[PDB]
């Protein structure tokens, strides 16, 4: 991984120690990128839910993993699960029982940073994976990308900066995630992110992550070019949310 601070340094040690989990996929990839096209074409508003009981910006929630996952199930393009252990609570255990109880796609959320994570997520039943590029180095990125490519998933690539978009389109990612919150600082920086979607070529599935709370902002990143939304908060705590969002 790239030399950090932090509890950014924390988490990545974490990973590289995390051990794999032992299970055989019981489902197919339902491709998220795909069904993403989809909803676009038929245009419909689509908006990934995140599940996360805990994290480094926000107080705790707990909600039940299935039932939310289900009320998902009826609305949301897919899911994005934090397996994210010590500053998320999430866990293998939850993504696998939530991907053997719904049939939308599933983004895990974590902070891979060797190989053998994306072969627990395949393992778990997740469809895709998060590849962040302010922890990796350039050949680390494309070696994890050429990887979970192999499994036949098209991984959600999230950038944060400039420098981060110039590696994600140097490796040749065609999905790529909009971070408007720096996982340095815990800032949020809108008027970046609406600057970074911008320079991002339209053949790209663009996702836009991060501070949403209202329908208003999705329409204006609708108009940017922006194909599909990622929130967490908003709709743990309050999942009925997601109609107001998707009309």
């Amino acid at each position: 991984p790239r030399y950090l601070k932090g509890w950014l340094k924390d988490v990545v040690q974490l990973s590289l120690r995390r051990p794999s989990f032992r299970a055989s996929r019981q489902r197919p990839i339902i491709s998220l990128n795909e069904r993403i096209l989809e909803f676009n074409k038929r245009n419909i508003t689509a908006i990934i839910a995140e599940y996360k009981r805990k994290s480094p910006s926000g107080l705790d929630v707990e909600r039940d993993p299935i039932e939310y996952s289900k009320f998902m199930e009826r609305y949301a393009v897919g899911l994005s699960i934090l397996t994210e252990e010590k500053y998320f609570n999430g866990s293998y255990e939850t993504l696998r029982k939530i991907a053997s109880s719904v049939s939308i796609p599933i983004l895990m959320k974590d902070f891979i940073v060797k190989e053998s994570q994306i072969d627990d997520a395949y393992n778990l039943g997740a469809d895709t994976v998060l590849l962040i590029v302010k922890i990796l180095t350039e050949r680390e990125l494309e070696s994890l990308l050429e990887y979970a490519r192999s499994y036949g998933m098209e991984p959600l690539i999230e950038i944060n900066d400039e420098n981060d978009l110039d590696i994600a389109l140097r490796i040749g990612a065609r999905f790529i995630g909009i971070n408007s919150r720096d996982l340095e600082t815990l800032e949020i920086n809108k008027e970046n992110q609406r600057k970074l979607i911008s320079m991002i070529p339209s053949n790209v599935v663009k996702v836009a992550e991060s501070g949403i709370s209202e329908r208003n902002e999705i329409e204006e990143l609708r108009k940017l070019g922006v194909n599909a939304f990622l929130i967490g908060s908003s709709l743990m705590r309050n999942p009925e949310k997601i109609k107001e969002f998707i009309l």
